[PDB]
RNA sequence: GUUUGACUGGGGCGGUACGCGCUCGAAAAGAUAUCGAGCGCGCCCUAUGGCUAUCUCAGCCGGGGACCCGGCGAAG
């Protein structure tokens, strides 16, 4: 039953939600890997009515990129509960957003007869906050 | 020397139902009138055309009315 029911990290995205760029450089470094530009939608008072347009990055880190990076972005948060996805996520801080799942999520990202995870083979808040915590810290 | 139009609950004044498109009137095929009700067109676009690749939207919810992540979401 277990060892595929188990968590597991899958992307880790750093983003920094600027309003208009040079902050890349610092996610390359603090990652690892290049950063993509943040496009944003409709016209809005703070001067950003510009549809296509620079205002941010992001960075999506995937099995050891994700770890090595955690291994360092965890120790600089405090924060738990409350602050947890009602899917078993969180994010904390620049941003560092943690997505969770268990092992078959394949089902429901690759083309062909995907299929939506399985409210119970979802992951929860709680089961959670156990593997993490069960990872170098604490919760709460 | 001539012209100075037509429609019209008489004619004039007003209006254009004088060329076009849609809903209703219209009686569950088609056709269908009034100065019938609601309202539009006389363009605009080198992409706002064409194809291919990749992709899924509104709105709401939860975590860090811009941006980022997850979820619900046949279509508003
Ligand atoms: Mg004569
Ligand atoms: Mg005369
Ligand atoms: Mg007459
Ligand atoms: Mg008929
Ligand atoms: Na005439």
């Amino acid at each position: 039953f277990h060892e595929m029911r188990e968590p597991r990290i899958e992307k880790v995205v750093v983003h920094m939600g600027i309003g208009h760029a040079n902050a890349e450089d610092i996610l390359g470094e603090i990652t690892g890997q290049m950063p993509v530009r943040t496009k944003a939608k409709r016209t809005v008072g703070e001067f950003d009515i510009r549809e296509g347009d620079p205002i941010g990055a992001k960075v999506t880190l995937r099995d050891e990129m994700a770890e090595e990076f955690l291994q360092t972005a965890l120790p600089l948060a405090e924060l738990a509960t409350s602050q947890f996805d009602d899917t078993g996520n969180f994010s904390f801080g620049l941003d560092v957003t943690v997505n969770l799942v268990r092992p078959g999520y394949r089902v429901a990202k690759r083309d062909k007869a995907s299929r939506s995870i399985p409210t119970k083979h979802r992951l929860n808040p709680a089961d959670a906050v156990a593997f993490i915590e069960s990872t170098y810290d604490v919760e709460v």
